[PDB]
């Protein structure tokens, strides 16, 4: 069975044609700068990248130029566009609602609109390429799965805030939590790579790169992540500030004559790893680099860095009463053996070990234990596939 | 020696006067309503509580009628005024100046005038009550004990935000924590109790109280607290809402029509305990009380100030690489054997275990080990006494 794997943000469509029974990537891409100026589509299908120049003033209109390469017979894959079994859409934002992925019809396309106003940056752009994709492709099944959805299971200890009720009666402000998808993914990936089941298991997932959050999923259901009502809660992210003060946003409004959309702002775009290094850079290996090459400030931005991942561990460990594994994904995760082992040297204290020589293997998209034989909780490195997971969940409603 | 404690508040002054060879009080009491009609002097002279009604416009004139009646041979403790050997005053903020407590000289005095706008609502009404006891107590020595200055171990990793650095450099803006000095009390009086030496000890000290901290104390020096920049960061409070998404307040003023002065107001006056109990009570035994009855509601708010706490120490017993014992102490963390309990209840994973029997009976001001025999972490409940900690921090500089 064929699906065609949709990521659609305000600017750009990602996409990637997932033969499920293979579960191998036919091709993948991206339709880029979708609005503005000298917009494009970037097309792998194997070793070779094909860029192609075009005005696409929206994102049905970049999508029909994806579809059409998809079968153009010089950069294509599939003879037809019947050949499309499925299409799976990443949602960000599924609200209260959506416990698990849906099969889209009228009823659920309503009902993610009415949950858009909680990630108004994100959940708009999604619908747009859902819609795009039912028009263009007719009577071809549309599945979302939701970034928020593997959250739902979090327990009312865990997401309500310490501020008025009534904020939740009124606005629904709660935690929902984000990576879902991945998290979802990992912790389930790992708990086959164990030979374990996952209802047995109680393990912490560090999805940690440009964005970064921590899950506890608890017998296969999650019982707290770092994220919040936004993506703002938890970890020290690229150029998100993660977790402070309550109190000093106000206080710097207050001092520098800054509107709150400012102050957001500057929260959101020019803090964490990029607001620690006076705008050195956000990319957390470009610290890396400079902090090997003996520059005394990124050591310590790595280390604040490393710091809050360790204190996480050592919080949700204590939320599930015990920790089983341990795991690392995403951009820095699968790829920062130093990140990995400093956050480790924290936790010895619950029996974990690392050993080296995995440590340093384990680089660039592989995947496996960390942990020595002897060591009380297991460490595995988990590239994170999300879109894997999507085109998974797709099969698996679709046939029916 | 006898040293006289103050603690000025903007509203009161609250004293006690201890005897340091028997480390007796004397006598303690409060002059309240400072300012305000109908200004009171509450004394307590062992069994007897004595009301004292006469208009005090400021902190001098109530630190008068203080002295007077240490004095008046009805409700007095001492003949002369001769007899106060010293006087120790809780000063709210240090900064990053006071290490640990100091001998006020006029430089001294400056130097905390200099860090008061990091603590506005406290340090000036500190200063007033330093400032008046110095004038009517001429000669006699004043010794400023600072609520900060425990914390100033912290090390670089756990006190900068992930915020643009410029903010630090500016305006100080840094982890400073508070309850310093009841967290350097019980870390203390704990490691007594099990008959070690406190720099061989990771201990993970519990204020929990009307205002709540954790503090993470490694080998004596304090590694980590959950309060911040201000007392607003960390726990569940019974007004303040502790821990939240930095995005929340942003999303609440605009869809309100409120000013950050009001919406800090309100994270500070009408959240935590009494926010989640929708205008209940901010008094964590008044919920107590009502989910003992049965009450679904207060049920859910117990739970959700009890976790919290309880993922604190996971997190700091991370931040030490170990936990050696947990303490809990104030208001709470001394008569609530079921906060205690369900707090404890997600530790197991980390060795610990309570005697149901021990965690009873050691209520309402008593003090000891809740641990059993075999339990790997101890957990002791020990009642803080912050009055007699400035007595001791007085009496040895004194000395000299």
């Amino acid at each position: 069975m064929r699906v065609l794997v949709i990521n659609s943000g305000s600017s750009s469509i990602k996409y990637q044609l997932i033969e499920m029974e293979g579960e191998k990537v036919l091709c993948k891409g991206i339709a880029e700068r979708i609005g503005i100026e000298g917009s494009r589509l970037v097309h792998r299908v194997g070793d070779e990248k094909h860029v192609i120049e075009r005005e696409l003033p929206d994102h049905e209109e970049a999508l029909k130029l994806i579809l059409n390469t998809l079968v153009d017979e010089k950069l294509g894959v599939i003879k037809d566009l019947k050949e499309i079994d499925a299409v799976g859409h990443r949602v960000v934002h599924g609200g209260e609602r959506f416990k698990e992925s849906v099969l889209v019809d009228e009823e659920v396309l309503k009902a993610i609109e009415e949950v858009s106003p909680l990630a108004p940056l994100h959940n708009p752009a999604n619908l747009m390429g859902i819609k795009a994709a039912m028009k263009l492709l007719p009577g071809v099944p549309n599945v979302a799965v939701f970034d928020t959805a593997f959250h739902q299971t979090i327990p009312q200890k865990a997401y309500l805030y310490a501020i008025p009720y009534e904020y939740y009666e009124k606005y629904k402000i709660r935690r929902y939590g984000f990576h879902g998808t991945s998290h979802r993914y990992v912790s389930k990936r790992a708990a086959e790579i164990l030979g374990k089941k996952l209802e047995e298991l109680k393990i912490i997932t560090c999805h940690i790169g440009n964005g970064a959050s921590v899950a506890a999923v608890k017998y296969g259901k999650c019982v707290d992540t770092s994220m919040g009502f936004t993506p703002l809660e938890g970890l020290v992210m690229g150029t998100r500030s993660g977790d402070l003060d309550p109190a000093i946003p106000f206080f710097i409004m207050e001092k520098e004559g800054i509107s709150p959309q400012e102050m957001y702002d500057i929260l959101n775009k020019k803090s964490g790893v990029y607001g620690l290094s006076k705008g050195f850079s956000s990319d957390m290996r470009d610290i890396e680099e400079a902090a090997l090459k003996g520059d005394e400030w990124c050591k310590l931005v790595l280390e604040i860095y490393d710091y809050r991942i360790a204190k996480y561990i050592g919080a949700y460990a204590a939320a599930m009463n015990g920790v089983d594994a341990i795991v690392f994904t995403a951009g820095v995760g699968e790829n920062s053996p130093i990140t990995r082992e400093d956050v480790c040297s924290y936790l010895e204290f619950l029996g974990v070990k690392l050993d080296k020589q995995k440590n340093e293997e384990t680089i660039r998209g592989k995947e496996g234990i960390i942990s020595t034989p002897d060591s009380r909780v297991k460490v595995l490195v988990v590239p994170t596939n999300e879109e894997l997971m999507i085109a998974r969940d797709t099969k698996e409603i679709v046939e029916k």
